[PDB]
């Protein structure tokens, strides 16, 4: 159960290196600060605590342990968000406390990871469907809990 | 101005405004254009590893180059760089002096942390660049002109 495109970043660091509905806007801000927290923790600063910010439980687990290793290994990730779209956003209560949110949503991205030890980096290109699941924390902002990408092409 | 500067000038003003011929081996070529569009990337990237353009660059490419990174370094924005696709289709000497026809896609995105959204830029042409070899043996690229 590896969250969002974990596995294609591996695997590229290793062969390289109850309902309510959300406003569009808040789910499309919330996904694009999500994308741009992901391209500072996996890019050349490393800004792997910015996660904690947006991301927690397994999304945070996994994304966390996959900054540590890109770092480790002294390789980064250059990340273009070239096309967002939202499709779908909702609220739902989720269980005693707090509430959950999902946002279905397509994407089109480009990234490069940078090995500075060779002349060509790998480099993908990928439009994919993707489905977010979020909890409302004990403060007030929502953090990203899993993530599933459910078409790719 | 040399190739396709001006396009990152309009970007950042746009979205951070308010603030004897011999043929050339191919590998070689590839990976020169490579190493220009790497420190590229990084020049104009959060860390502005400004210094390293005059490592590859000289002259008016230099300049220029130099000037727009240090431009966005002062307004505190930066690109995040895509090298989608390098194709060189032509390499060539010139004894001293080298031209190496080639064509690129990239994709890139201006982030400015006051916004939101951020700027997007996606562009696949064909450039010739003139070089010359230095003193120290390598080449530099000194200028660039966007072909079609």
């Amino acid at each position: 159960g590896i969250v969002g495109n974990i596995k294609v970043l591996i695997d590229m660091l290793k062969m390289h290196c109850h309902k309510r509905p959300m406003d569009t806007e808040e789910a499309e801000e919330l996904v694009r600060q999500w994308e741009n927290v992901k391209a500072e923790a996996l890019g050349p600063t490393h800004q792997v605590y910015s996660l904690s910010e947006v991301l927690d439980e397994s999304m945070l687990v996994q994304w966390q342990t996959l900054a540590q290793t890109a770092e480790a290994k002294s390789c980064y990730w250059r990340f273009v968000l070239l096309h967002l779209e939202v499709l779908q956003a909702h609220i739902f209560e989720d269980g005693i406390a707090g509430e959950a949110a999902e946002i279905e949503a397509l994407l089109e991205e480009a990234a490069e990871l940078v090995d500075e030890s060779q002349p060509k980096n790998a480099k993908y290109y990928s439009t994919y469907k993707i489905r977010y699941i979020l909890k409302k924390q004990e403060d007030g902002l929502w953090k990203f809990c899993q993530s599933d990408i459910q078409i790719q092409k």
